[PDB]
């Protein structure tokens, strides 16, 4: 009987039940027992679910109230002494590191090229790790919970040579390398381990995905000597489990490991099998990842159970599990909470509940059990989706075949570009703009209901964007934007405008912390039927005579932040969105809006987790949708685009050629673009929380010695959507009434 495995499990409920404790305790409403009551049921809950199923290794400790990494730094004492002032309790402390104390919260961020972010551990020379056990030892007793109920668990917890990598030496020990505090943290997870056995654990996984990266070779060797201190028979045998990538350039540091089994992902990577399971020890274990555990597409159970047939090939029947390809933190819960989609669409899918249910199917289907039922249903349900007309659209498929080096290239160079668009604009030196968003939901809601006009809704729609406006010539900006209170959120706002896009009502998906996110899913050949956002410029344009700008979001973004297809590559998806786009931004034009910003904060979330092909396919591909989408365009129209990031690669930059571009930047990396003609505005201060016209007057002098002030422009760090008007006033105030005195000098 061949073992089905399950990852992780998402925590947030079918009902977003956390989310709504955990906010109801943060407000006051709800007391901590509350709170720790209301977690021991979901967990409770998706232990039995998990049980009822037929899952044979079940997770625990997967459940967190924020952020598992979170966990094991609290459980570990990773703890600046900053959270431990203020008389806070263990799980107060946590969630004071989680999102800071109203002391700043710890960094968050991205976990791998997932959307997941996790809170970064944060050392100090002064660390001293060591077991809190005032709180309680989390992963103890969550697996003593799972026991009482009659499930045993699996243990999942980050292993120590990940713990240390992904993680930084807080500020004031900036010359501290995480990884060198391996022998102090090695004794901690030894006695973590031994009390799990001692609680009955018989076997941990135990996660080191920082083997899917490129890794220097000093950090190769620390897996055998991490896992030569831990493995003995005082502590669980370990199952170590990697993820999101290809472990073969690494196999060398984990190739004579004394742990009990592996975990590899063989839907990223299904290619790796025969090399990494040549490694494999006699008495060692292969976790055969094959159910995706970050997208939602019905698992095809034909293809999934042959790659587990390769590794039953490789190491025997009795040595290979049936696994999730990572936790299913990524996936939604339940696909059975959907009352809108489709029969036909939601055929195509399984969400975390339905994935229990695969891994399960898949087990039965290569021990010899008769599933035949469930594999002819599946069957039928693959191939409805490779047929359906959805999933296929002529149209786009042969516009595809337009794409090349010309369609994504400017009519001219930027040089005879910026002649065209001083004629046309003649904007001022130090130009002023900002981002798009400004400082709701009735009307919108009556709206949806049928209880106001279309004419209604347009009105205040309209009356918010002449605030806007009026607003931002009153203080003497020179390139307006609308505000966006029409749009929602940068992504759902476009993919509801666009062919080939399914939205859920209840698909959400942990972000960080409380956040939750609802992604759009990619289920066909993406199209544009008709305009997207052209009413609502053209208006903004009609009432002031300063330039305005439209506003988009890449195809990049859109890809990276919605489920994508799992049929068709990447790319693909990216350059039918920029086709899309360019359909929107040629309809922009038309109508007079000759300003176009193009937002892509997605870009480095995709970059490929190791250097090499797929990567610098990647950077290619990525610039060449949003030059598709940005190509079509009179000289004299200028193209702005803007990025999150503070160091995003300037050689990337560069090959998107717009006219303008926005950087996040309140060291020397500004004279990268000294001999790069097309203009730059360096953002001049955080709009997450007033400087002076002196303050302003100081960065832009002191930014103006790195670079030439012909070609510099100035804005916020990005859209103030997350402001209050009074300093928004004052701060921009203060923006302009600065540029206006360089204006003057020059
Ligand atoms: N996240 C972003 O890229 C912000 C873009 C958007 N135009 C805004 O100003 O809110
Ligand atoms: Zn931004």
């Amino acid at each position: 009987m061949v073992q089905s495995s399950v990852l992780g499990f998402p925590r947030i409920g079918g009902q977003r039940e956390l989310k709504k404790i955990t906010e109801a305790y943060w407000s006051g409403k709800a007391t901590v027992e509350e709170l720790l009551a209301k977690g021991k049921e979901l967990r409770e809950h998706n232990w039995k679910l998990q049980q009822k199923a037929g899952v044979d290794i079940i997770p625990s400790n997967d459940f967190s109230y924020y952020d598992q990494v979170l966990d094991l730094s609290l459980l570990f004492n990773a703890i600046p002494e900053r959270y431990t002032k203020f008389d806070l309790a263990p799980i107060d402390v946590l969630f004071a590191m989680g999102r800071g104390l109203q002391v700043t919260a710890l960094e968050m961020v991205k976990w791998f090229d997932s959307n997941y972010h996790y809170v970064r551990p944060t050392f100090s020379h002064s660390t001293e790790f060591k077991l809190n056990t005032a709180a309680g030892i989390k992963p103890v007793d969550e697996f003593n919970e799972a026991k009482a109920l009659g499930v045993q668990t699996r243990p999942v917890i980050l292993g120590p040579v990940s713990y240390l990598y992904l993680g930084k030496a807080d500020k004031d020990s900036l010359d501290l390398e995480p990884i060198s505090l391996l022998p102090k943290i090695l004794p901690v997870y030894k006695e973590l381990l031994q009390k799990l056995k001692e609680a009955g654990a018989e076997q941990v996984q135990i996660d080191e995905p920082v083997l899917v990266l490129d890794l220097p070779e000093a950090v190769q060797s620390k897996f055998k000597e991490a896992y030569d201190a831990l493995v003995g028979a005082d502590v669980p045998e370990l199952i170590l489990t990697t993820y999101f990538g290809d472990v073969r350039p690494n196999l060398k540091a984990i190739e004579n490991l004394p742990v009990a089994g592996f975990h590899f992902d063989f839907v990223r990577v299904p290619e790796q099998l025969d090399e990494v399971a040549s490694i494999l020890k006699d008495g060692q274990t292969l976790s055969a990842g094959v159910v995706d555990g970050r997208n939602i597409w019905k698992t095809d159970f034909a293809k999934a159970s042959a790659v587990v047939q390769k590794a039953i090939e490789k190491v025997g029947k009795d040595k290979v599990v049936v696994a999730t390809s990572s936790s299913l933190l990524h996936t939604p819960v339940d696909l059975e909470s959907e009352t809108k989609l489709d029969a036909v669409i939601k055929d195509w899918f399984s969400f975390a509940t339905q994935k229990l249910d695969e891994v399960v199917v898949i087990a039965k289907n290569v021990s010899g059990e008769d599933v035949s039922k469930q594999l002819e249903a599946n069957a039928a349900s693959i191939k409805a989706r490779s047929e359906s007309s959805i999933t296929n659209d002529p149209k786009v498929q042969e516009r595809l075949t337009t794409i090349n080096e010309a369609l994504a290239t400017r009519k001219a160079a930027f040089p005879e570009r910026l002649t065209e668009q001083k004629a046309k604009y003649n904007l001022p030196l130090f130009p002023t703009t900002t981002i798009g968003s400004f400082p709701i939901r009735i009307n919108r809601n009556k709206f949806a209901k049928g209880q106001i006009t279309a004419e209604e809704y347009e009105a205040f729609i309209n009356k918010e964007i002449e605030t806007v406006v009026r607003f931002q010539e009153e203080i003497g900006l020179d390139v307006l934007v609308h505000g966006e209170p029409e749009r929602n959120d940068m992504v759902q706002y476009f993919g509801e405008q666009l062919n080939g896009f399914a939205f859920t009502t209840n698909g959400w998906v942990q972000s960080y912390g409380s956040r939750y996110v609802r992604p759009p899913i990619i289920v066909g050949d993406v199209s544009r039927p008709k305009a997207m956002t052209v009413k609502e410029s053209v208006y903004a344009q009609s009432i002031t005579s300063k330039p305005m700008k439209g506003m988009l979001t890449g195809p990049v973004t859109i890809l990276r932040w919605s489920f994508p297809r799992d049929d068709v590559s990447g790319k693909i998806q990216a350059l039918q969105l920029g086709l899309a786009l360019r359909d929107e931004v040629n309809d922009l034009e038309g109508a007079g809006i000759t300003v176009i910003q193009v937002d892509e904060p997605a870009i480095r979330e995709g970059l490929p987790l190791r250097a090499g092909k797929e990567r610098s396919d990647y950077l290619n591909w990525a610039a060449q949708s949003f030059r598709v989408a940005t190509s079509g365009v009179e000289n004299s129209t200028q193209i702005h685009s803007h990025f999150c990031y503070s160091d995003l690669d300037p050689n990337h930059i560069k090959a998107l050629d717009a006219d303008v571009v926005s950087i996040e930047f309140s060291p020397n990396y500004i004279q990268e673009f000294s001999e790069y003609p097309n203009h730059i505005g360096l953002g001049l201060f955080d709009i997450h929380s007033i400087p002076s016209k002196q303050e302003f007057v100081s960065r832009i002098e002191e930014i103006l010695k790195v670079y030439p002030a012909s070609k510099f422009w100035v804005n916020p760090d990005c859209g103030l959507k997350t402001r209050g008007w009074p300093e928004v006033k004052e701060s921009l105030t203060n923006m302009v009434e600065a540029a206006k005195e360089f204006r003057a000098k020059y």
